[PDB]
């Protein structure tokens, strides 16, 4: 479960930051997990490094020591406007998620 | 100097995590910072519901919503370890960055 994979809950669209007010819950899903499993020769020495303070913090984010867990594939969500009109937004909920990079 | 960018240090062989101890440092790159100007529509929505606390937490850790500051090219490392014996690690050491997300 903490591994890579599809992750989805219900959510209203509302909460989606895409300017609408909708109560109406559509199913949002993202990508969340561990990817040490596809960790590089690379990865593995960076995790080390860090782990032994060999490291000195470069400025901003820390470096990530493994592939991202992010999507490969998307699918459009869709809604009814306070019109009664139907608005779409192309790719914005993932269908498919891998260790990338 | 926070964007997503190539990072250089010398740091001691031993720190590696190889096995092999060596007495000579190595230069080691790697890729750090953000890529928030590279968020999709997807990143942006997931960056929405995370930022109002709308999802529940998903085992392990948080999704990432921006694409992650990953290695697109690489380069092997070589060491003279305590025996005299060189070594080498193909693809060790980071020579570009990318956002890949």
């Amino acid at each position: 479960a903490r591994g890579c994979r599809l992750r989805s809950q219900l959510v209203p669209v509302r909460a989606l930051g895409l300017g609408h007010r909708s109560d109406e819950l559509v199913r949002f899903r993202f990508c969340s997990g561990s990817c040490r499993r596809a960790r590089s020769p690379h990865d593995l020495s960076l995790a080390s490094l860090l782990g032994a303070g060999a490291l000195r913090p470069p400025p901003g984010s820390r470096p990530v020591s493994q592939p991202c867990c992010r999507p490969t594939r998307y699918e459009a969500v869709s809604f009814m406007d306070v019109n009664s009109t139907w608005r779409t937004v192309d790719r914005l909920s993932a269908t498919a998620c891998g260790c990338l990079g």
